[PDB]
């Protein structure tokens, strides 16, 4: 065999060889995990094909969070994908998001609060451009086609739609939970949509927008953190026992507030039809939604009238349901 070889010499001899072998299982997984990335790549490519904007936005941050893991660059998988193309259809679609998100970011910087909306949709435009640079060469110009062009609202729609899919149930911009405030944000474009009243005003209004108007942020005509409405019949927290804390020395107006609020946000996490209806069912059954559901005056009582705050919740689950129907 080696027969004869020195004790230092087998010793040397077998560390030199251990260096080729990590250069080895290196230029393995490096070979495993671009072919890998080459796939994801493809994904997001493929529902930037077919129009999904809501969804090779989530493609692409499949690609780039696998990159980032594995401590690979753009100018690593460029070379791998050489075989592909993006259409010209594609890039128009691209350049189309780029503009938009550009844009919804330089209007989500308000007064109000400036740094986590702005920093969200910058977080997407500049992880979409991820995308685009694994393919197009540092040197080439993007091709779009001048002819093909996206209307701003859909693609706005749906980088609105892959933020909140992505936030945490605890991101909050403002005094809002992300989710909510972007479901919001989203339905409110729609309504505009849908009365063909979509333009440069109408849209930097919305997007510049943090909700920091209860009254009309909730749909609760008298929605306040104070005193509020008189009544008679007060809503008050005991009576039942299945209340959390933070509802007692909340007194009637202010509490259908707080309560309606909480349920907007609880609300705001369905994903899907049973998803909702069960958020909605679990929610009924709670004993603060009685409390939204009982009276506050007498007319209002000794006719069971639906009362406002159940009136507006009803609309809530509504503009959730949308919201949703359509994300299909």
């Amino acid at each position: 065999p080696l027969g004869s070889m020195p004790y230092s010499d087998a010793k040397a001899m077998l560390d030199e060889v251990a260096k080729i072998r990590e250069l080895g299982v290196q230029r393995v997984t490096r070979i495993e995990n671009l072919e890998n990335a080459k796939k994801l790549w493809d994904n997001a490519n493929s529902m930037l094909e077919k129009g999904n904007i809501s969804g090779y936005l989530k493609a692409a941050n499949e690609l780039h969070k696998f990159m980032k893991e594995k401590n690979l660059k753009e100018d690593d998988l460029r070379p791998e994908l050489s075989d592909k193309t993006i259409s010209p259809k594609g890039y128009a679609i691209l350049q189309s998001l780029w503009g938009a998100a550009s844009d919804y970011s330089r209007a989500a910087a308000t007064l109000t609060e400036s740094t986590v909306e702005p920093g969200l949709v910058s977080a997407v435009n500049k992880m979409s451009a991820f995308f685009m640079d694994c393919k197009l060469s540092p040197n080439e110009r993007a091709t779009p086609d001048p002819d093909f062009k996206v209307g701003k609202s859909k693609i706005l729609v749906g980088i609105m739609q892959f933020i909140k899919d992505v936030a945490d149930p605890t991101s909050k911009i403002w005094m809002h939970n992300t989710k909510a405030l972007m479901n919001h944000k989203i339905a409110a474009i729609q309504k505009l949509e849908r009365s063909n009243n979509v333009n440069d005003e109408t849209l930097e209004s919305v997007l510049s927008s943090k909700g920091e108007n209860l009254s009309e942020y909730l749909s609760y005509k008298y929605a306040t953190k104070d005193e509020g409405r008189e009544h008679r019949y007060t809503a008050s927290t005991e009576n039942f026992k299945n209340v959390k804390e933070k509802y007692q020395q909340m007194r009637g107006d202010a509490l259908k507030t707080e309560i309606l609020a909480d349920f907007k946000d609880k609300l705001a996490e369905a994903t899907d039809e049973q998803s909702l209806k069960q958020i909605v069912a679990e929610l009924k059954s709670k004993d603060e939604y009685r409390i939204l559901a009982k009276g506050q005056g007498l007319t209002t009582q000794l006719l069971g009238l639906k009362t406002s705050s159940v009136s507006s919740f009803e609309k809530m689950v509504e503009e959730t349901r949308e919201s949703i129907k359509s994300q299909e």
